[PDB]
RNA sequence: AUUGAAAGUUCAAAGCUUAGAUACCCUGGAGGGAAACCAGACUUAACAC
């Protein structure tokens, strides 16, 4: 609905896969998953939410409930997710 | 011991004849097959030393 922020990363010798578990294939190239990049999204926020969980309460959450209470960001199947990533791979045209 | 006595409102007779539940009439309007999801995890064994 509205760009939020924009992020120039760099990743080093990155080892994406695809449906073939590498980052070329004979159709296209994709160095860069825009769904691999939300699953770690969603896998460190569950990582730092028990961090700090545990550095104030010492309670630690299952990741089911922490993503029940990040569902307004992240989605579920019950809503559709708040956040919409999308991935700029400069020269990232037809190889 | 009467303006009385006596006297079957009875007989024959088809609620029948003609007549179209028909005429006009869009199952249509509104409605995203979507929502969520890491192609990833990790080296081990053997003998020599």
């Amino acid at each position: 609905e509205e760009l939020l922020m924009s992020l120039k990363l760099k990743a080093l010798y990155p080892l994406t896969g695809g449906y073939n578990r590498h980052s070329i294939n004979p159709f296209y190239e994709e160095l860069v998953r825009p769904t691999e990049i939300k699953g770690l999204w969603r896998w460190w926020n569950r990582v730092l939410f028990n961090t700090l969980a545990y550095s104030t309460k010492g309670k630690l959450y299952t990741y089911e409930s922490i993503d029940r209470l990040f569902e307004d960001v992240f989605g579920s199947e019950n809503k559709k997710s708040a956040v919409r990533l999308e991935v700029i791979t400069d020269e990232g045209n037809d190889n």
